[PDB]
């Protein structure tokens, strides 16, 4: 008689409907929490999966100690379990690859293995928009990217100095942070002018002069509500009725119907130039199966663009200004380059001048080194991946995390990792370069191989294209900056450390520096 363990079975079950409700909910939360731990010690005798990190909490997994200091996280894994580990986090298992060969693994994964969109697009298609980035296939996104490369030439660059020169100045004469004509000293908070310089800059040169007058009115508002749909909640809740998603929604709307207006007026009056990235879209955004960008998809473009340049920018200018207020000695090296280069102030900043200021591009360099301002890289696994060298497995349905901006704090391939110190780029002050054999995915050759243990801009298909917009737009303002001001930090203040939880790698506010002019004297003319 083996039936009447089946009649127990039963009546075992009946049992459990009739509980007391306080033991019914309390099973309710052991019943999980004891089969999670039972399952990840049968878990770890697998050897076709990576050691996973224990958790206690269900679901929720290491969310906390990886949302706050995920570097320390992955330091304390790496001893204990080597360069591949899992993680829970938040529902999702999050496999790691650590250094050089997790770059190789993750940036260079077959477009069948891996989807940068399944990973993004929840979080972005509501800030951006229908149809364009994540929101469309990976060859749509390869031309998006080809078809914005376009107004990222050489020749673009060139005149987009002179206009990034003058919003420079333009804020610093009109900006209460600063009002340089009537205040020769002064206290900011870096988190605040960065965000505003970085916005004023890349409208007034990648969006055209239209877009950049809005930003003097409270049209500048939509872009603050359109920031705040781009939390890490969104990565977890894209969609809760409260009252900042649909400021959000709201402001896409907004947004994009302003720059739909632009549009529809200059093919209206065929005024159609090259000065801008909304003339190049609209000269420039028909794919190679003959379909043309809607309106609506160029202006969620420019949306995108926008975005992706705008929190990188901004939080690597904070971090220049933060190490170079305790760093009196670079401040005066950028200097005497500066005074060199441009004739004594003489001559007036090019792009091409640009080029012959080392130095300057070099402390560009080490921030994105310190400070990379995306600490993890994100794809969910399409197909079964095995892991070169190892019995490793990482089934579909799992995600693969990359951490570029961990290596670049690993003293092996810096030494002296957590040193500032912009001379290591002797030499070397490229903001990156095929270091030999290239390819080409729809936007251009990029280097085929991706091992570098520097690579703030990624690599592979899903590899920036911002980066000389990045290094032309920072490197102005800098310029600028160096020649017009010194800055250093209130007593007993320093380098902030890093914030995690947000978007890029903020740092911890409020981030103040006291700057004076370095001619009292010296006037910004034009009209304010
Ligand atoms: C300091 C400045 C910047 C840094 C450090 C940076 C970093 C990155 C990184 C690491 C990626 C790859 C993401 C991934 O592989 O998952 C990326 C992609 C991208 N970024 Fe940048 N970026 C910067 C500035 C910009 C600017 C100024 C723009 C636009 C003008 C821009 C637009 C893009 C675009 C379009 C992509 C492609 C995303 C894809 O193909 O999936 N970025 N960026």
């Amino acid at each position: 008689i083996v039936g009447e363990a089946l009649e127990y079975v039963n009546i075992g079950l009946s049992h459990f409907l009739a509980l007391p409700l306080a033991q019914r909910i309390s099973l309710i939360i052991i019943i999980p929490f004891i089969y999670n731990i039972v399952w990840q010690l049968l878990y770890s005798l697998r050897k076709d999966r990576p050691p996973l990190v224990f958790y206690w909490i269900p679901w929720v997994g290491s969310a906390v100690v990886y949302g706050m200091k995920p570097y320390e996280f992955f330091e304390e894994c790496q001893k204990k379990y080597g360069d591949i580990f899992s993680f829970v986090l938040l529902g999702r298992v999050m496999t790691v690859y650590l250094g050089p060969k997790g770059h190789e693994f993750v940036f260079n994964a077959k477009l069948a293995d891996v989807s940068a969109e399944a990973a993004y697009a929840h979080l972005t298609t509501p800030v951006f928009g229908k149809g364009v980035i994540y929101d469309c296939p990976n060859s749509r996104l390869m031309e998006q990217k080809k078809f914005v490369k376009g107004a990222l030439t050489k020749e673009a660059f060139k005149s987009y100095v002179p206009l990034i020169a003058e919003e420079v100045y333009k804020y610093f004469r009109d900006s209460k942070n600063f009002r340089l004509n009537e205040r020769t000293t002064g206290t900011i908070d870096v988190m605040v002018t960065q965000p505003e310089m970085t916005i004023f800059t890349a409208s007034r040169s990648l969006l055209g002069k239209e877009m950049r007058a809005k930003l003097d009115t409270d049209f500048a508002y939509l872009y603050s509500d359109l920031d705040k749909g781009f939390t890490p909640i969104n990565f977890v809740f894209p969609n809760l009725p409260l009252e900042h998603y649909r400021k959000r929604d709201h402001a896409q709307k907004a947004i994009s119907g302003t720059y739909m207006s632009l549009i529809k007026e200059r093919r209206k009056n065929n005024d159609i130039q090259d000065r801008d990235l909304i003339d190049s879209l609209m000269k420039n955004s028909t794919y190679k199966d003959g379909v043309k960008m809607t309106d609506q998809e160029i202006a969620n473009l420019l949306i995108g663009v926008l975005m992706g340049g705008q929190h990188t920018s901004a939080a690597i200018s904070a971090w220049i200004l933060l190490h170079l207020a305790e760093r009196p000695d670079v401040q005066q090296e950028l200097y005497e380059e500066q005074m060199r280069v441009l004739d004594g102030g003489k001559k007036e900043l090019t792009y091409d001048l640009l080029q012959e200021m080392p130095l300057l591009n070099q402390t560009i360099k080490e921030t994105l080194r310190m400070h990379h301002p995306l600490h993890s890289l994100f794809r969910k696994v399409m197909k079964d991946m095995h892991v070169p060298n190892t019995s490793y497995v990482i089934p579909a349905g799992y995600h693969v995390l990359v951490s570029p901006g961990y290596t670049h704090l690993r003293d092996e391939y810096f030494p002296n990792a957590h040193q500032f110190n912009i001379h290591r780029w002797n030499n070397d002050s490229a903001s990156s370069y095929s270091v030999g054999e290239e390819v080409d995915y729809g936007f251009g050759a990029i280097s085929k191989g991706v091992s570098s243990p520097y690579l703030p801009f990624g690599g592979g298909r899903h590899r920036c294209i911002g980066e000389h917009f990045a290094y032309c737009q920072l490197g102005v303002l800098m310029s600028i900056f160096i020649r017009t001001l010194k800055w250093h930090y209130p007593e007993g203040k320093t380098v902030p450390p890093p914030d995690f939880t947000s978007m890029v790698t903020l740092p911890t506010g409020p981030a103040k520096i006291i700057w004076e002019k370095r001619n009292p004297e010296q006037k910004i003319g034009g009209r304010h």
